[PDB]
């Protein structure tokens, strides 16, 4: 007897037809046949009240229909349900082995502090923006942030290879910038540039990366595809592998699972997402079950450090470090300012 | 100058708030910057209320920053937005050098007819179930289905490559059964396998698909990456591409009938109104595969629910007859398809 993934769905239903929509749901991500037209047809495991009108019900799923295969899991997780409007994805257990054919984050959250030089500390990120910049405008700002201390210099997730500054140059003027940056002020700083399109277009940037001798990498797993994304954290050769939440929200997966678990469980080492009161309609209990999704004993592997973005100020940053603990990367006269920033994070939880 | 493209929004907001609500819009899908941290911002072209809390806008984004590249375009209409609960991406007009770089389906509603002799008839289709039988008892199905004269038979959207039925085992038992019916009764019954995985996958099964000589394939395009599944547009060589909705708020005409088709797809399937998707939404999804839409070919819609014998007329009615119907096996199969090419001619 082969043991099941556990998925766990939330939906809105009455008491007189939840009992039927169970069933039902256990069909779609399963046969998805009537019974008449027939270990594979999902086992409705359980079935709550979680309030008047909203149920978590737990479906077993025969582990034979999904192989440790990213697309192929997200497929029978979600596929034809993310279609439905009643229904979102919010927790999967996933017996043992997919955790270990996976193998979650490659550097994780104690690889990047060892990177950065950031020993016990909150981590600092900032993005280079606004994207109709060319590569040595982008390389300047990068330069001036990386002076300031900042540990993470990634791409705004919408510079892709644009004519504007193409993947390649960027690449280049950026992570020289970064370089010079640290090697001035003695310096960690790592960079991530944004890689896009297909696998190939992906491997190719990578192929620019590892020649440009740059550290981290930045990825919006639900763009490219998390079967590709997956693909490219095999190939990442100890880059710090940062993902981005782009089309996240397309199908009704919760953040906490999806940007936090699965993205964990795929390889991403850092993981973005917008924080509680910035931009973005975050509950501060989603925040920080995605944060712990990342960080808590998940099988063997590495914790992924919660990268958290929206309005964050330096009136925001001890709040947000009583939030989240210190296993965390806070996304935010350029230089001054930015120094202005590190040296609060930095100075956080200890004597005056 | 160059043209921009303009993408339009459905926002649940207030009237006080719409206004500011859609330049923060125009500014998450552009730059994602105050401005004071900076003709690329994004405009706001227009604001219309639609029913009291539903605004539709209108925004002029650069073309600049969205390359004729499908991840990155997805990316720059809707990418950030997505993760917002009070926004919908309803429509997008692109520029004419969009839909020439894309190319829309190769084959379309004109090649997938000829392919299947039907003429103006509607076409039907029938899916492998259930998922975990062996290549042979698919195989067997299959049979029955095309020697009751379905055109398109197609892959559970969930048969991927598990141990139960192997990708390669599949493709080889399934097409070859197609193959015997067609030669039997002088059928051409088409075979769409889903293929899926890492890019390197895809094309790994695209390649089994052409030795074995099978004329279609099904694929995920959210699942497997637009981008990912473009290029596998640009490879498949005549082959019926065959759409799944498989994790498609983007609005379902616009994605899985305009930007479906623009990225190569030759038949798409989604829902029937008879899941949750209304009269409205399946017409214009319907109009979105198949109306004028530069000098692209049309794609044929392809519903999907719990259509019977019972169902064929109303849905001719509704759909006209450039559709595929997707749904003693033999005898029950030919039942279908005989209603289907009865319709609308002399009794």
């Amino acid at each position: 007897t082969e043991p099941r993934i556990v998925a766990t769905y939330h939906i809105a239903s009455d008491a007189e037809r939840i009992e039927q929509r169970a069933l039902a749901l256990a069909i779609e991500q399963s046969v998805e046949c009537p019974l008449e037209a027939i270990n594979i047809v999902g086992r409705v495991e359980d079935v709550a009240e979680l309030q008047p009108g909203r149920y978590a019900v737990r479906i077993g799923l025969a582990a034979a229909t999904a192989p440790a295969e990213p697309g192929q899991l997200l497929n029978m997780l979600f596929g034809n349900s993310s279609i439905q409007p009643d229904i979102a994805l919010a927790d999967v257990e996933l017996p043992a082995h997919y955790l270990t054919a996976f193998g979650g984050p490659r550097v994780g959250l104690a690889g990047i502090r060892t990177l950065t030089g950031a020993q016990s500390r909150a981590l600092t990120a900032s993005a280079l923006k606004p994207q109709g910049l060319s590569p040595a405008a982008l390389a300047s700002i990068a330069h001036q942030l990386a002076l300031g201390g900042v540990d993470l210099i990634k791409d705004d997730h919408g510079l892709a290879d644009q004519a504007f500054s193409p993947f390649a140059e960027r690449a280049a003027a950026v992570g020289k910038a970064v370089r010079e940056a640290n090697a001035a002020r003695g310096g960690r700083t790592l960079y991530a540039p944004n890689i896009s399109g297909t696998l190939d277009d992906m491997r190719r940037q990578l192929g620019v990366i590892r020649d440009e001798g740059i550290g981290a990498v930045l990825v919006a797993p639900m763009i490219v595809g998390v079967s590709n994304f997956h693909a490219i954290v095999k190939e990442a050769a100890g880059l710090v592998v940062v993902a981005h939440p782009a089309m996240a929200g397309a199908a009704k997966i919760a953040a906490p699972l999806l940007l936090g678990r699965l993205f964990r469980l795929f390889g991403a080492d850092a993981t973005v997402f917008p924080n509680y009161g910035g931009r973005f309609a975050y509950s501060t209990a989603s925040c920080l079950a995605l944060a712990q999704a990342a960080r808590d004993p998940f099988g063997k592997l590495n914790a992924c450090i919660p990268t958290p973005a929206g309005g964050i100020m330096l009136q925001r940053v001890n709040e947000l470090l009583r939030f989240y603990g210190q296993d965390v990367m806070l996304l935010i006269r350029l230089t001054e300012q930015a120094s202005r920033f590190v040296n609060k994070v930095a100075d956080y939880g200890q004597r005056e």
